[PDB]
């Protein structure tokens, strides 16, 4: 039926996240659980200084990912259909909330409960080497890695993903949009999208669909609480720097 | 099974009914016109209180406040009775249920509130009051800015145009969240919530056919909810920090 518009409108999303990011969560699943792909694994100082102030070094790097990571979110904010068609001040401000809950969602399929995928899936870093990291520095982590935890317990595959974030970066309720309307009619078909992706990939997956949109309180939450650090860093650290695309991301 | 979950949608709404005297549809007859005492300005709001009786009155933006915690305390207590409705409720562990209601009470309070709203105002007592917008954003601060954000949220919450018999389901689930910190035994929740959010999409779906994502868009607003409670216990908190005994503990949260 509309079913066929649906589930071509998955296969186009799909198509375009694939294109979009170069390290997807099937591949993130099959790094943490072989010989050609196995990652070199950080888990104090020794270890950092055998990958390649530390703290320092490892936020900067942090920001670079983050930057990069905005860089593909862009690009694949283009080929949802309609996106690019949107008044440009909204298409900006869709862009600088959705990145915050879409880095999050993603970083969870490079997320176990023991540590964190980096550089390209080479490295990995672990969640207690990063708890163990000066004040605050040892803290902005763990609300992520708790996140994933319940997250990845849903069990969504990078299909599935695709779809879910496209809805993220189509709400309607950001801060400051102009046409409130056209963009939530395009989430209205990408939630419909959604469902029906959900139904047919996860058929004994009771109501994953309501519990994947349940998911956006704990991002939400996860959101304010870094930007909080973010204000500590500023007033103690004030011979550091925020990277200009994360600086305008944060104002306001 | 498709007449199972009517039936619970159906139990549930005259569980509501018996347990919140004034509903949605009350509340929206009384508001359009088919009539209450209106409190706009200081002089109408003394006028107000030696013509309403109200059960509170024991500055002025302190009087509403507290008002506003006899009434909120009320509502716990309605809910509390609604929540022994659904079904599985009472056959949870205690504990849990103790606290499903403590952390879900707010949400749901926030969700009635904008039953009685329109961006003009809110019945008061019962409906037979109604206080303006302006004149509780015309409150000194902090206070005025506390029903504000209620608003705000009503205003996009009642363009969903849901009818009782929609809320019913809603709120049920609300109180069947197995996130709650604390819980014990999640696994019934989670069974007892999927089980309802079945009966709500059932619902929505033969009550407004015409609106396709309601179910979803529905979701995205319990997210909302939560950050409108987050939000106002950081001004509650502060309101402990103004208000300066058997009372202060009859209103403890
Ligand atoms: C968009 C917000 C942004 N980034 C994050 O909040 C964040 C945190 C950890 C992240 C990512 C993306 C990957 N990881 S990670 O857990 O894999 C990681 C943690 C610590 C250091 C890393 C260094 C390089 C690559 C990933 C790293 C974003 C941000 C904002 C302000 C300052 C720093 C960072």
């Amino acid at each position: 039926p509309e079913s066929a518009d649906l589930r071509a409108l998955a296969k186009h999303l799909y198509d375009s996240y694939i294109k979009s990011f170069p390290l997807t969560k099937a591949k993130a699943r099959a790094i943490l659980t072989t010989t050609d792909k196995s990652p070199f694994v950080i888990y104090d100082m020794n270890s950092l200084m055998m990958g390649e102030e530390v703290a320092i070094r490892i936020f900067q790097g942090c920001q670079f990912r983050s930057v990069e990571a905005v860089q593909e979110i862009t690009e694949y904010a283009k080929s949802i259909p309609g996106f690019v068609n949107l008044d440009l001040n909204d298409q900006v401000t869709l862009l600088k909330y959705g990145v915050h809950e879409i880095i999050y969602t993603m970083l969870a399929s490079l997320m176990n409960k023991d540590g964190v995928l980096i550089s390209e899936g080479q490295g990995f870093m672990t969640r207690e080497f990063l708890k163990s990291l000066r004040k605050p520095f040892g803290d902005f982590m763990e609300p992520k890695f708790e996140f994933a935890v319940k997250f990845n317990a849903l069990e969504l595959d990078d299909s599935d993903l695709a779809i879910f974030i496209a809805v993220i970066i189509l709400s309607g309720d950001r801060p400051g949009l102009l046409n409130v309307k056209p963009i939530e009619d395009i989430q209205d078909n990408l939630l419909q999208a959604l469902e029906l992706q959900l139904k047919l990939n996860h058929p004994e997956s009771s109501q994953l669909f309501a519990k994947l949109l349940q998911k956006m309180t704990d991002l939400r939450q996860i959101v304010t609480e870094h930007v909080q650090l973010l204000q500590v860093i500023k007033k103690t650290e004030t011979d550091m720097s925020l990277h200009p695309l994360l600086q305008e991301i944060y104002k306001d």
